[PDB]
């Protein structure tokens, strides 16, 4: 049973839902253009609600968080991390842990090392910690929507609606490609030491999207953190292999 709602953080009326009972609580942060409904359907229906209490939030601009409309200003990784914990603070939990898939664990990387007292734990995967010339042509290849299959662009476009969708999806390539422009095509490189609290990397040996190699530079300076490989999974492995992603995920926060 999972109930959607929205809360006011920083000048923007959030949309989340939330499921669980567990002392545990869980913040579910969603990748480019995601929401707690279209990037965490399995999660929030299967997690433990014994163990953890589960918030999906749709960043501003993103999901039913609208408005406002998305904007990719130099800093929207550290504006969403914010908003992220202050609305997990604004929902009155006193500490957290994190599931950041994508963008998604950009995000959550972030926050940790922003705001490590009030994180407990994380589980990221598919994140990239800064940008290069192949990520650069893999986010030009994916720029176009119409380009996307039925299967991947059908959810996205009944949720905006086909203009918002292909539009915001340009303006996310055009906002994840600035980055390649600042020193080291730096997006969170510096803030990997800074994260203090265990951290599982999940990543897909067939993962188109984001090369294996940030997943071991984040495994590398992230102190502490454990890498596990999926042979099989993709980009989207927590909802290909919901069941296999749960339990590594689940055995890890406890
Ligand atoms: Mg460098
Ligand atoms: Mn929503």
């Amino acid at each position: 049973s999972v109930t959607s709602a929205k809360v006011a953080v920083n000048g923007v009326q959030l949309h989340y839902q939330q499921t669980g009972e567990g002392d545990h609580a869980v913040l579910l942060l969603p990748g480019m253009l995601g929401s707690g409904e279209t990037d965490f359907g399995p999660q929030l229906k299967n997690l433990n609600k014994k163990l953890f209490t589960v918030v999906a939030w749709d960043p501003r601009g993103y999901g039913h968080s609208r408005p406002p409309d998305r904007d990719f200003p130099a800093d929207f990784f550290e504006r969403d991390a914010k908003d992220a914990v202050d609305l997990m603070k604004a929902l009155k939990f006193k500490k957290v842990s994190l599931l950041g898939w994508s963008n998604g664990g950009i995000t959550a990387l972030i926050a940790a090392a922003k705001y490590p007292s009030y994180i407990h734990k994380m589980v990221i995967w598919g994140a990239n910690a800064y940008v290069t010339d192949e990520d650069s042509m893999i986010y030009e290849g994916i720029r176009d929507v119409s380009k996307w299959s039925e299967r991947t662009r059908k959810p996205l476009e009944a949720l905006y609606g086909y203009d918002y969708f292909a539009r915001t999806c340009e303006k996310w390539v055009d906002g994840i490609r600035q980055f390649k422009h600042l020193p080291d095509g730096n997006i969170c490189r510096h803030l990997l030491p800074r994260v203090q609290c265990p951290a599982l990397i999940v990543h897909g040996e067939k993962d188109p999207l984001v090369p294996r190699f940030h997943a071991d530079f984040i495994h590398k300076h992230v102190k502490g953190s454990r890498l596990h490989l999926m042979p099989e999974g993709k980009h989207n492995l927590h909802l290909r292999f919901a069941d296999e992603f749960n339990k590594l995920a689940e055995d890890f926060l406890q």
